[PDB]
């Protein structure tokens, strides 16, 4: 969807991040300037966004631009990804996960927990609900699974019915806000080490199913957010982003078929990409001159 236009449903927004204490004390200059709620420029012709968001705005704020409707149709049968873009320190981990326990500084992942548990328990009702999470990194083109190291390389089969998955990536059934955090923090006490996380996908899935007790009938739904690695060019290729941005692309011009074969993650994320769901890229930049190099790269990432 009732606030869900057209297949895709793609929206880009761009998040700048504040100066931060080295770049103040080195007397970075502050290059982005911002018309409106949508544009942003550097030394020349404008770029659009749905939305930009300036170094001042609060994580809060920045949950409700991005996160808060795709939360509320995941409850309501449909699929949606959330990706964070941007090069190295431009802010993605802190946009996505935040500060997990500070009511303040907590950001995308763990809003989206809160957010679910208060729908949910304020009807049932008759309403049962399972609410498992899949938390998995792509690095090197291979798929480790951060919740049993047991299992790296893993693999992408399709379904029964056309459309990709992967095979037994370990399932983690949740049901309050903190054993959401729970999870994110068991996959970073499995996560490798040596920076590393710099240069690989962190995939976090919730898949929240229902059940009416009466009636029988239940809805599925599927949200994925996802913590690109980043775009710079100074652990190797990443012509990953590459696949990312042909899909986003070819999905907003309405041909008719789509590069989703063309990398393990434009794969996996297929059924929650494109036509009837809902995908929300925040790409992250600096406002230093000091990064203006990719900050542009960054910019012209989305159309
Ligand atoms: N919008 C912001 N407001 C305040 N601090 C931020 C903001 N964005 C990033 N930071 C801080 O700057 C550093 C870089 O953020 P990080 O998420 O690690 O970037 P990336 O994930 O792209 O490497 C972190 O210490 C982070 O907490
Ligand atoms: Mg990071």
């Amino acid at each position: 969807n009732t606030v869900m236009d057209l297949r895709g449903n793609i929206k880009v927004m761009c998040r700048f991040r504040p100066l931060n204490e080295a770049e103040i004390l080195r007397g970075d200059k502050f290059i982005p300037k911002f018309k409106g709620e949508e544009t942003v420029v550097i030394q020349g012709k404008p770029y659009v966004f749905d939305r930009v968001l300036p170094p001042n705005t609060t994580q809060e704020q920045v949950y409700n631009a991005c996160a808060k409707q795709i939360v509320k149709d995941v409850l309501e049968g449909y699929n949606g990804t959330i990706f964070a873009y941007g090069q190295t320190s431009s802010g993605k981990t802190h946009t996505m996960e935040g500060k997990l326990h500070d009511p303040q500084l907590m950001g995308i992942i763990p809003r989206i927990a809160h957010d679910i548990f208060d729908h949910i328990y304020s009807m049932d009702e008759n309403l049962e609900f399972a609410i498992k999470v899949s938390y998995f990194e792509i690095y090197l083109d291979k798929i480790r699974d951060l919740l049993d190291v047991s299992k790296t390389n893993l693999a992408v089969h399709e379904d029964k019915n056309r459309v990709p998955y992967v095979k037994g990536c370990t399932e983690r059934f949740v049901s309050s806000p903190e054993e959401v955090m729970d999870v994110i923090d068991e996959g970073k006490s499995n996560r490798h080490v040596a920076e590393h996380s710099s240069r690989s996908h962190s995939i976090f899935l919730i898949n929240i199913k229902q059940e009416n007790v009466e009636t029988e009938k239940k809805l599925s739904g599927k949200l994925y957010l996802v913590d690109l690695a980043g775009s710079e060019k100074v652990k190797n290729i990443n012509k990953s982003l590459s696949a990312l941005g042909n899909v986003i692309s070819a999905l907003a011009e309405g041909t008719t078929h789509v590069p989703y074969r063309d990398s393990k993650m434009t794969r996996i994320l297929q059924d929650s990409l494109g036509g009837n769901c809902r995908t929300t890229i925040v790409i992250c930049c600096s406002p230093s001159v000091f990064n203006e190099a990719e900050t542009k790269s960054t910019l012209m990432f989305a159309a």
